[PDB]
RNA sequence: AAACUUUCAACAACGGAUCUCUUGGUUCUCGCAUCGAUGAAGAACGCAGCGAAAUGCGAUACGUAAUGUGAAUUGCAGAAUUCCGUGAAUCAUCGAAUCUUUGAACGCACAUUGCGCCCCUUGGUAUUCCAGGGGGCAUGCCUGUUUGAGCGUCAUU
């Protein structure tokens, strides 16, 4: 089990509704991956050009 | 030493690089089907108060009518407009018009702005003729229509 995230209002005011940690923010943060993978995502919303 | 030649610097010249811009181009995607014998595409001759191209237009000639907008156009000159409205405008829209000479080009022609024919015809008595206005007369082929022709076939006391 996970530590636990409290839900604020739109007041700004802490809730006492808590929910826990979806284990995603548990997966390995890597940078290699991420940088190696955007470069080639940011490549498909691009149009032709020729001469 | 000056001049002269050369080098550097400053200020002028010459040239249009660099920078920045951009009513342009190129490429990709999406949608739609829309030229012509009712005379097109194209060529020519013209047309605006003052015009080169461009754009627009055809003797109704950078337009006429219609509909909307509502008060300009403006390079210059000059007119306007009752502006509480049938109405300014090189405005928008566009369905009605005109639409020169040509061009598939179509009366006959060759490269003749000639050579004509018929219909309708207002004028110069127009019965003679003369002039003006307006529409037609190409080829092939289809559906007809019509005057025919054909010992092509048959009928016929």
């Amino acid at each position: 089990s996970r530590p636990q995230v409290t839900v604020h209002s739109l007041t700004g005011e802490a809730t006492a509704n808590a929910l826990p940690l979806p284990a995603v923010f548990s997966a390995p943060i890597r940078p290699d991956i991420v940088h190696t993978v955007f470069t080639s995502v940011n490549k498909n919303k691009r149009q032709a050009y020729a001469v």
